[PDB]
C-alpha cells in the first residue's frame, strides 16, 4: 500500500499500487468506482465522472490509458489526442481522488498473450472493418476491473457498441461488478461529444450536426414504424454537405441475434474529411 | 439473504450465485477460499490437490465438478460427494451447463500461442475451453488460492499464464502427480487399458524418471534415456517427447526443465512430465 491522500487527486502508475489502494480503500466500506478512458477528456467523459461521484461512499478511479492493443496499424495509435495536463486538472476539479496512469509496458509486459476472444458482436458495425478492435477493448477492460477491482464500471451510450460488448464480457465471464451506462453528452446543437471533434473544420463541424438531426427526427417518425424512421435520418443525411455515410443500422437495443420489436436503437458512423463520427439513439416503433 | 451455510458439513451448490454469495460471506468471516475445479470421477490424484487445500491455515475447500461442453466422459455424482465429506470438504460446485453458459458460448479466453503447442496438436480449442471455464469459475468463487495437478502441466503453465496476463488476485497452486505403485500416473483412463497395455504403460513414468537421471549428462543423455526407455515397451504410439524450460518455452543451455511425453496405447491417450535439471 503506497499512500493515498483523501480529498485530493492522487496518481498511480503501477497497477500493483492501485490495487493495493483500491483494495484498502473497500475494506474501510468506500465503495471503489472506476470510469476507463484514454484520456483527452471532455464533458462527455466527465458525465461518466460525475456519475460515479454521486454514488454514496464512492471513492472515484479515472483509468487514463491509450490502449495499443484496440488500434489497427495506420497511424491511429500515433494520431489519438494525448492531453494529460488538462486531463489531470479536469480530474481534480472533478474532485476525483485516484488517476490510474499505467505504462504500455505495464499493461502488456508480455505482448498480445492471453486476450479476450468477443462474441460475434465485435465483428459487426464498427468490428466490420477493425475486426480486432474490440478484443482491444475487451481485453484492456477485464484487465482494469482484474487490477481496480470496483463495485461499479461507467461507460458512455456514446460508444454505444462496446457498452453492449461490456456487458456481455461481464455476463459471460461472471464478472462481480454493476456496469453503469450512462447518456450521451451532447454541444449545444446535438452534436454528441467527442475527443474526434477537433478535427473538424468550422465548415466540417457546421455539417456534422446531421448525424444528431437525423437520428433525432427517426426517433420522431418512429411512430409511423421503422421505415419511416430509417427513411427521415436518409434525408436528413442526404441533405448534409460532405457526410458520407458508412453504416445506417435500426437494430434490437441488444444489437444480437433478435429481430426489431418495440425497442430499438439506431445507429450511424460518417466521414467528415478524414474524421470519423458516431452517434447513436434509442428509438420506440409506434 | 446469503443462502444456508453448515460448517463441518458438505453443504452442495449448483447454482452460481449461491456459491458466490457464501464464498463472500465466507471471507468477510475470516476464512481463506480454496478453490479445487474438477470434473468429478474423483480419485486419489484429485484429492492430493483437496488435501493441499484443506491444510492452508483458516481454509474452507470449494471444490467444484463440472464438465465443461467447451474443452461419455465419467460421472459418479453420489460417489464424488462422499468422497469430499470423507475429506472434510464444505462447499461442492455443482453447476448445470446451462448454469454456467446461459447464453451460449459467446465471449471466450483465446490463449496465446503455447495452446496450440503439445496437446494444442490433436485439440487445437482444448485449452481456449480450459481458460474460459477456469476464468469463469474463479469470477464465480473469488478464490485466495486455486490448485491444479502437475500432472497436466501444460494446462498448469496456461492457467499461471491467464492469471498473469488478466492481472487475476489469486495464487496458484501446483500440486505434484499422484502415481499407482509402479509409476503410472494416476488417471481415469488407466482402467481402459489391457493387462499388455497396463503393463506396457509403465513405460512412460519409467522413461521419464530415467531421464531426470540421466540428465547430470545433459539434455541430449536426458532425451535419449526416456526415447530408450519407451522404445522397449510395446503398443506405445509416442505422440511427443520434448525437453522445454519449466514455462515450456524453450529449453536453456542448463538450469532447469520440464520434460513431456504423450502416448497412445490403442485408443487411450496417456499423459505424463516431470522436472528435469540440466547437468
Ligand atoms: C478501453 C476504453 C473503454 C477506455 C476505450 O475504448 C474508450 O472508449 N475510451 S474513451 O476515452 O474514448 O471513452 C471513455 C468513456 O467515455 C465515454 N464517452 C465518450 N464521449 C462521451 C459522451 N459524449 N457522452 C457520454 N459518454 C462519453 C465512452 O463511451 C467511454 O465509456
Ligand atoms: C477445467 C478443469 C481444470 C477442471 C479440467 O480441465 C481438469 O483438468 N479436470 S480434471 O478432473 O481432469 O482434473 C482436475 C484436477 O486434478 C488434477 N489431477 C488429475 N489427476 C492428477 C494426478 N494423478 N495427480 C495430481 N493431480 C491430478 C488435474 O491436473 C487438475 O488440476
Amino acid at each position: 500500500i503506497p499512500a493515498f491522500h483523501p480529498g485530493e487527486l492522487n496518481v498511480y502508475s503501477a497497477p500493483g499500487d492501485v490495487a493495493d489502494v483500491s483494495r484498502a480503500l473497500r475494506l474501510t466500506g468506500r465503495r471503489v468506482m472506476l470510469v476507463p478512458t484514454m484520456g483527452a477528456l471532455h464533458e462527455g467523459h466527465l458525465a461518466l465522472v460525475r456519475a460515479a461521484k454521486r454514488v454514496p461512499g464512492s471513492v472515484v478511479v479515472v483509468s487514463i490509458f491509450v490502449n495499443p492493443m484496440q488500434f489497427g496499424a495506420g497511424g491511429d495509435l500515433d494520431a489519438y489526442p494525448r492531453t494529460p495536463d488538462d486531463d489531470l486538472a479536469q480530474l481534480r476539479a472533478e474532485g476525483v481522488e485516484i488517476a490510474f496512469t499505467p505504462t504500455t509496458a505495464a499493461m502488456y509486459p508480455d505482448g498480445l498473450r492471453t486476450t479476450v476472444q468477443p462474441g460475434p458482436l465485435a465483428a459487426e458495425l464498427e468490428g466490420g472493418p477493425r475486426p480486432t478492435h474490440f478484443a482491444g477493448v475487451l481485453t484492456v477492460v477485464l484487465k482494469l476491473l482484474q487490477i481496480v477491482r470496483p463495485d461499479r464500471v461507467f461507460f458512455g451510450e456514446k460508444d454505444y457498441q462496446q457498452l453492449v460488448l461490456i456487458r456481455q464480457l461481464v455476463a459471460d465471464f461472471n464478472l462481480d461488478v454493476a456496469v453503469v451506462g450512462v447518456p450521451t453528452v451532447r454541444e449545444a446543437d446535438g452534436l454528441a461529444m467527442s475527443s474526434r471533434n477537433r478535427y473538424l473544420d468550422p465548415a466540417q463541424r457546421a455539417a456534422a450536426v446531421a448525424l444528431s438531426a437525423a437520428l433525432t427526427a427517426a426517433a420522431h417518425a418512429a411512430t409511423a414504424g421503422a421505415q419511416a424512421a430509417l427513411d427521415a435520418a436518409r434525408a436528413v443525411l442526404d441533405a448534409a454537405p460532405g457526410v458520407a455515410v458508412d453504416y445506417l443500422e435500426l437494430r434490437d437495443i441488444g444489437l444480437g441475434p433478435m429481430p426489431l420489436n418495440g425497442s430499438g436503437r439506431l445507429l450511424v458512423a460518417a466521414r467528415l474529411g478524414t474524421t470519423r463520427l458516431l452517434d447513436n439513439i434509442a428509438i420506440e416503433i409506434g
